[PDB]
């Protein structure tokens, strides 16, 4: 366990922090993610407000950009899905049919992504075990695969954001 990266800091839902742990290694800046989460916001609030006539009002408007509150309020799911796109992770909300239409398994996924109401959540598939992690953690949080499709059916059927990260990661 001298692989995974043991760090520990004060605050909640991190950009950075979420994009270096997930990448498994620093391979963004915060104040590089703080200023592109930023002008995505202010982009998306001014075209929002002065209305818009084209399917990208209603991707935007659906992805449910801005924030509400502080502290994990912070950055927005539009900049994260942009930076994970970008090399090839998409996610997958588990309310969606995307989810459903490849019925992609919670222990055969590669990267998971919590969401719960003020507070962020990232995991990530790490052999054959899972390992999660997030801003107001301060270490690193093992869980098994057994373990990891109770504890997320859990939080669905609960109430809370299940999104599915697919695609192609570095490390």
């Amino acid at each position: 366990m001298e692989s995974i990266f043991h760090e520990k800091q004060e605050g909640s839902l991190c950009a950075q922090h979420c994009l270096n742990n997930l990448l498994q290694g620093e391979y963004f800046s915060p104040v590089e993610l703080s200023s592109i989460a930023h002008q995505l916001d202010e982009e998306e609030r001014m075209r929002m407000a002065e209305g818009g006539v084209t399917s990208e009002d209603y991707r935007t408007f659906l992805q449910q950009p801005s924030g509400n509150m502080d502290d994990s309020g912070f950055f927005s799911i539009q900049v994260i899905s942009n930076a994970l796109k970008v090399w090839g992770l998409e996610l997958i909300l588990f309310n969606s049919p995307e989810y459903q239409r490849l019925r992609i398994d919670p222990i055969n996924e590669r990267s998971f992504i919590c969401n719960y109401k003020e507070h962020w959540f990232t995991v990530r598939k790490l052999g054959k075990q899972w390992f999660n992690l997030n801003s107001l953690l301060t270490g690193p949080e093992l869980i098994s695969d057994t373990y990891l499709a109770l504890f997320l059916a859990q939080l669905q059927q609960e109430g809370y954001s299940i999104f599915v990260v697919k695609g192609d990661l570095p490390d």
